């Protein structure tokens, strides 16, 4: 069935203030079918508030957005950002014990996005791995996304992880 509605919002910041329901939905609509659509505007002047949110029928289609980035909407560079779960390029993985290496993060995590640095932690005193590393993209969509999913399993392991600061 449907992805849950939340999953398939992109919030619109940066918009020109031209901008209209209908003109954020003729763009955005390149990348999927969109269900919603709307431009936020002050209740008594009906001036945009300069951002808005589209939803997408499906989760593949928010990618497909994001990845057509960057979006000139209306003659101005906006900021697509998937709806809460800040907006940083860097996670944290815990749970990868002592046998996890560079490679195996790599192997997983490039699929998410472009990955700038992997920082496998040891221990400042012996240099035995500690179970936890950091991986650090060129890009926030790639954090966006992992960090939604329920579950990563890499190298066998259960990881947890989370947005690191
Ligand atoms: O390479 C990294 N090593 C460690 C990190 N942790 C942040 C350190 C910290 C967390 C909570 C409170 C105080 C300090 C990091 O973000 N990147």
């Amino acid at each position: 069935p449907k992805e849950p509605e939340q999953l398939r919002k992109l919030f619109i910041g940066g918009l020109s203030f031209e901008t209209t329901d209908e003109s954020l939905r003729s763009h955005f609509e390149q990348w999927g079918t969109l269900t919603d659509c709307v431009v936020m505007r002050d209740p008594n002047t009906k001036r945009s508030r300069g951002f808005g949110f589209v939803t997408y029928a499906t989760v593949e289609e928010v990618d497909a957005a994001m990845n057509a980035r960057p979006h000139k909407v209306d003659g101005r560079v906006v900021e697509p950002k998937r709806a809460v779960s800040l907006t940083v390029k860097k996670i944290f993985v815990g749970g990868i014990k002592e046998d996890t290496e560079e490679h195996h993060l790599r192997d997983y995590f490039e699929q998410y996005g472009k990955i700038e640095v992997i920082e496998i932690m040891t221990d400042r005193g012996s240099g035995k791995k500690r179970g936890f590393a950091f991986v650090t993209f060129d890009d926030h969509d790639s954090v966006d996304k992992i960090v939604i999913q329920k579950y990563h399993t890499v190298n066998g392991h259960n990881c947890e992880v989370r947005k690191a600061l």
